[PDB]
């Protein structure tokens, strides 16, 4: 039954064919469980097993070094050497590496919660049911209950499915319905049917969903529907049917893992051709085995020399040095690549109440009626001071105090608000100041009492605790407070039946005193009070009533108006059915006007400059408010949204006339809208959908499990500090101040933190481009190494990884929030800034090369060699004539491996210099403003050298400490690539940028 609501009592039990006495047979049982199934919510699979680090050996860019492992791991075995234990560590190096960022990788355990799993919490682990085959109340497993089954509820327990309610046995029915609302007030339930067959979940008050629990009372009912087919169970499969795209971020990371694993395969292709000379040679002149070994190094070398080793632990250090800045602008994010999508935040839909407005009602305005004479008529306006919930204020007429008391409407006016009222205050000592107690709206009442103090009460006389609820009780001294018709959206109003004390006070009889919105409550006032007196409810006279509740509205006072209006006259107490929530409306007729309250819900400090910088931003700011369309669109002009005078009318959209529009025209408002008020609840959904079909990063907000599919469907979903859990599970960040500020503050963390990613990302890649020229330059020529694939993996974790760690600290450019949102499709490295990074990678390739080839030829402690004769270092055994002057051990000597090294070395860290800035040159930029840049600098030279001194480090390095005879040349080959990357930066800014 998915329509239980909507038919009756009689009819849900014809339904199923069960008595409401005795219940469910055994035979019954069976076949509805087999047929509906268990009362309970599908399992999740993919739990910390085995499978964890697995899938991070899947793609392409990690078996290639999990390959060249198995390569390095035959050239670690077969060698002449008699070294012990530096033989397994090219091979063991490597595998440590790929385990550690794998684990690092795998790092989806404690920064990645679950939202579905979080959704079984609410289904409970028993619940009372009335079988038919005994007689007393038998309690069963939650899951074991069955669609038809008569179940019973009382105060405490919790709801285990959705049930239509028969019966209640207590006195009144409240539950407490947050999880599936947001807010606490615990509503009351009937048994009438909701006529409506497509109302929505706040109309239907004749229904207990699963998962909520009684507030207070006890009633029993039969099972409507249950397992997926609940409420909460159909939000379920909303969230469940929806798959997460990883951050666009990601996608160009797998992207260049394979346009990379083509590099890498291309060149190795490139090496075999290059060395189809050796195609030419006499088979009896050496060994195809020799060949082999050739082939197989170069392989791993261009392996490590083109991969970025150190970029995956690099990333997560620097995301996770995001989020504790994230933390500190009270903005705590759950997942890490979040923090980089942030920035490219492009719309940000924002709830009014809690998040653009501090929820502190206050009455400001009210006016009653002051003289009715046919066309004639005056009203009587009164100002109220104090944006609080503290007493502490006054009412003043016409910029002055006047005694509220003196004027015999506004008695009246108090007597309501503090009759028809369920709520009150309450001062609290511990903090200092005056706390509401129960809805904000009504609690904002609760002080306009206090402030009015309509019959002269001792105020000064009295302690801070007496003050709270002192004249409101005076109030309620004159009437007793009978029973109160509760709230609800069909007719929009609140009546309270009020009996006058034993005191007789000149009351006509009882009375009843309504307070609703101001629509339906003046159009069924048939009569109009004038201080004591009454008057027929005249044309010209709700004319003057709906104008000012129009201009307080729509004004610039921006204020929510409610009508107050009296029944003089009511029913006997006999006449009133009150189990009829819809006889409610019509006890509420020939009412008698009063007056009407206006009250505040003021913005945040701060959202006006945060309205304003996601303007220059170009971050489009939706508003999603409860007001009605003509206030919502009068807060969007007072906070910044829309202009004081601008053009509207299709920018904003009620929740009714964004339905009525088809599905076209739906998605085409959805790009230009920036107001939605009277939301329906599955409207944040549609509004996600319709904003990422234009390719839009969506940070949509929310507090309830109604927008917890909303929140799991945007890219950057909002939840509050106060919010429910399951809110918070299925969010991507959660606002611990419950400010919208703090989304425009973590975004623009968000857009710095990626520029700067983006910068030694670049950083890690223009080394590894240099890997691959030295290595290729050294193969294809035929060269001597210059680098060992064991040195290449040093110094791409460390000497390099320090100082891209400290470019994530690099100062946030200025004006960067002037900018728009950054494009998701933007290619990391393109065009220019291809060229630019592949002019550096060559030209470190050669270098390095130049470097092994000046201590080879050119050198001090090196031999006099000529070009023509390095090239043919393998055949120093073999041609003895050409080749004489000492050891053929001298073509394998430390001392040029190490200038290649301390060379790359050196020019990295200039080229971290450059890495300050994209296109602001050093001279614009000065190279010390990057305290931890310089820190890590010092810190890499303080290896480099700690590696080429103690003993057990350059023996199993492979390299032999240089003197200062040997260091001046390494300078003046390193150095020129700062003036180098300052040219091409003068011309990306003279002949590029216009
Ligand atoms: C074994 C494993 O967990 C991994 C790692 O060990 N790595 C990275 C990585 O994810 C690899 C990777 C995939 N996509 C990209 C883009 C840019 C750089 C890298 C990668 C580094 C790759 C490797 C093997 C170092
Ligand atoms: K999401
Ligand atoms: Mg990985």
């Amino acid at each position: 039954m998915e329509a239980a609501h909507s038919k009756s009592t009689e009819e849900c039990l014809a339904y199923f064919g069960v008595s409401e006495t005795t219940g469910l047979t055994p035979d019954q049982v069976k076949r509805h469980l087999e047929k509906y199934g268990h009362n309970e919510l599908p399992a999740e699979e993919g739990k910390s097993l085995w499978e964890l680090v697995i899938e991070q050996f899947e793609d392409l860019l990690v078996r290639i070094l999990l390959l060249a492992a198995c390569i390095s791991f035959v050239l670690a075995w077969f060698e002449e050497g008699e070294e012990t234990i530096t033989a397994f560590v090219e091979p063991f190096v490597i595998l440590l590496i790929l385990i550690a960022n794998a684990i690092v990788g795998v790092w989806q355990e404690r920064n990645a919660e679950n939202a579905i799993e979080a959704l079984k919490e609410y289904e409970p682990e028993m619940g009372k049911v009335y079988r038919a085959d005994r007689k007393s109340v038998q309690r069963i497993k939650a899951r074991d209950i069955v669609p038809g089954d008569i179940v019973e509820v009382a105060v405490g327990d919790k709801v285990p499915a959705d049930i239509r309610i028969l019966s209640i046995k207590s006195t009144t029915l409240r539950v407490d319905q947050s999880i599936l609302t947001g807010e606490s007030v615990s509503v009351i339930k009937h048994t009438e049917p909701v006529p409506d067959p497509r109302a929505v979940n706040q109309d239907k008050k004749n229904m207990l969903f699963s998962g909520t629990n009684i507030a207070a009372g006890k009633a029993l009912g039969i099972v409507a529907t249950t397992g997926v087919s609940t409420e909460i169970g159909k939000i379920r499969d909303q969230m469940a049917a929806t798959e997460q795209d990883k951050t666009p971020l990601q996608q160009k990371l797998d992207e260049f893992g394979e346009q990379l694993s083509k590099v890498i395969s291309l060149i190795c292709v490139a090496v075999w051709l290059i060395n189809i000379g050796h195609f030419n040679d006499p088979v009896h002149g050496g060994s195809w085995i020799r060949g082999a070994i050739y082939y197989f190094k170069i392989a791993v070398a261009l392996a490590v020399a083109a991969i970025p080793e150190g970029l995956p632990a690099v990333i997560t250090t620097c995301l996770a040095l995001g989020t504790r800045r994230m933390a500190k602008k009270n903005a705590i994010v759950r997942s890490l690549p979040s923090v980089e999508t942030l920035g490219c935040t492009s719309v940000i839909c924002s709830d009014k109440t809690g998040t653009l407005t501090t929820n502190q009602m206050s009455v400001c305005k009210m006016f009653i009626i002051d003289k009715v004479d046919g066309d004639f008529c005056s009203l009587n306006e009164f100002s109220i001071t104090g944006s609080t919930y503290a007493p502490e204020g006054e009412v003043l007429k016409n910029d002055k105090p006047i005694r509220s008391g003196q004027f015999d409407g506004l008695v009246e006016l108090a007597t309501i608000c503090a009759l028809c009222n369920d709520s009150s205050l309450d001062f609290n000592e511990t903090k200092g100041v005056y706390e509401k107690v129960g809805e904000a709206t009504e609690t904002a009442l609760t002080t306009l009492v206090e402030k009015m103090n309509v019959f002269n009460t001792e105020v000064r006389n009295l302690s801070k605790v007496e003050r709270a609820n002192a004249c409101n009780s005076v109030i309620r001294q004159l009437m007793k407070k009978e029973f109160t018709l509760e709230f609800s959206r069909d007719r929009k109003s609140m009546s309270v039946y009020c009996s006058p004390a034993k005191s007789s006070r000149a009351a006509v009889g009882n009375k009843m005193f309504v307070k609703g919105a101001p629509e339906g409550v003046i159009d069924r006032c048939n009569y109009v009070r004038v201080g004591t007196t009454r008057v027929p409810m005249t044309g010209p006279v709700k004319e003057k009533i709906l104008s000012v509740i129009k201009e307080w509205g729509t004004g610039r006072d921006t204020l929510r108006c409610l009508a107050l209006a009296t029944r003089d006259t009511p029913p006997k107490r006999e006449e009133m059915v009150l189990d009829d929530s819809s006889r409610f409306m019509e006890y509420e007729t020939d009412l008698t006007f009063v007056g009407v309250v206006g009250m505040l819900d003021p913005p945040r400090k701060e959202v006006m400059g945060s309205i304003q910088l996601c303007r220059d931003a170009g971050i489009r700011v939706i508003m999603i408010t409860g007001d009605n369309k003509g206030t919502a669109i009068a807060i969007c002009r007072r906070i910044g949204i829309f202009g004081e005078n601008e053009e509207v009318a299709d920018r904003a959209y009620t929740g009714r006339e964004f339905d009525d529009l088809p599905l076209a025209e739906q998605r085409e408002a959805c790009r230009r809208a920036c107001c939605f008020a009277r939301v329906e609840p599955s409207h944040k959904s549609k509004i996600v959908e319709y904003l990422q079909s234009y390719d839009e990063i969506t940070a949509m907000t929310g507090d309830g499990v109604n927008d917890a599919p909303a929140l799991k469907k945007a890219e950057i979903g909002i939840a509050m500090g106060s919010g429910t859990a399951v809110a918070k599970t299925a969010s991507e960040m959660v606002l611990a101040d419950d400010n919208f500020s703090t989304i425009v503050a973590a975004v623009e963390e968000g857009r710095a933190i990626y520029n700067n990613m983006k910068q030694f990302i670049r950083y890690l890649i223009s080394s590894n481009v240099g890997e691959v020229v030295c290595i290729f330059l050294t193969a294809a020529l035929g060269l001597p190494e210059a680098l060992i694939p064991v040195q290449l993996l040093w110094v791409n974790l460390v000497t390099d990884g320090l100082p891209a760690t400290a470019l994530g600290f690099n100062p946030p450019d200025l004006d960067i929030m002037d900018r728009p949102p950054r494009s998701p499709k933007e290619p990391l490295i393109s065009g220019w800034l291809f060229f630019r990074y592949m002019a550096i990678g060559g030209y470190v390739g050669a270098a390095t090369v130049g470097a092994a080839a000046w201590w080879f030829m050119y050198a001090e402690d090196g031999p006099g060699v000529t070009y023509h004769q390095l090239t043919h270092f393998m055949q120093c055994t073999e041609d003895h004539p050409h080749f004489e002057g000492l050891d053929c051990e001298i073509f394998e000597a430390p001392e040029p491996m190490t200038m290649a090294l301390s060379v790359l070395v050196t020019i990295e860290m200039c080229n971290a210099l450059n890495s300050l800035s994209e296109n602001q040159s050093l001279m614009r930029m000065p190279p010390w403003v990057n305290i931890w840049l310089l820190g890590s600098i010092c810190l890499s030279m303080s290896l480099h050298f700690l590696i080429l001194y103690v003993d057990p480090l350059p023996m199993i390095f492979k390299l032999k400490a240089l003197d200062l005879t040997q260091w001046l040349m390494v300078l003046k080959i390193s150095l020129p690539v700062i003036g180098l990357d300052e040219i091409l930066k003068f011309i990306a800014r003279n002949y590029l940028e216009g």
